[PDB]
């Protein structure tokens, strides 16, 4: 097939910095380290204030992944859209780009949650700048109908 779109280093670096700032796990340094969905489950648990995730951590990666993709589908602004936001297939094939889309959407849902506002000042300015751009993209597009294409173009930079 034609070559896929790629994740820009600055976009991945900011998303990883955000993930690490949640302290739901030991540090991660590459987006592929999110593939096992463990951190993603912990992030959803943090959003809910519940422990449902703890039961799903016992399941295999494909089941963990379905759980996360289901959360993202359930919580989108138009649950009735035909294109799903995330390809479970591409995640199982090791797509950092698809894992970054997951992480970005969980950033969105975290910022809309009951948790206290993040201290954005904790990040290096380069990272603050990228996070600002990421959250502006969410503001400007998350409720659109070409979101999937738009998000991929954004993440490739
Ligand atoms: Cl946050």
């Amino acid at each position: 097939g034609p070559m896929g779109m790629t994740l820009h280093a600055t976009r991945g670096a900011a998303l990883l910095s955000w993930v690490n700032s949640l302290h739901v796990a030991d540090p991660v340094e590459a987006v592929l380290q999110l593939q096992d969905c463990s951190i993603f489950i912990k992030i959803i648990d943090r959003i809910h204030g519940t422990e449902e995730g703890q039961q799903i951590l016992k399941q295999p990666v494909s089941e963990r992944l379905d759980f996360v993709c289901s959360f993202l589908q359930k919580n989108r602004k138009h649950p009735s859209s035909p294109e799903c936001l995330v390809s479970a297939q591409k995640v199982l094939e090791g797509s950092e780009l698809e894992l970054a889309k997951m992480t970005m959407l969980l950033l969105y849902h975290s910022t809309m949650s009951s948790k206290s506002p993040r201290d954005w000042e904790q990040f290096e300015y380069k990272i603050q700048a990228e996070l600002a751009v990421i959250l502006k993209f969410v503001l400007d597009h998350e409720d659109g109908l070409n979101l999937n294409e738009d998000l991929e173009n954004f993440l490739q930079k």
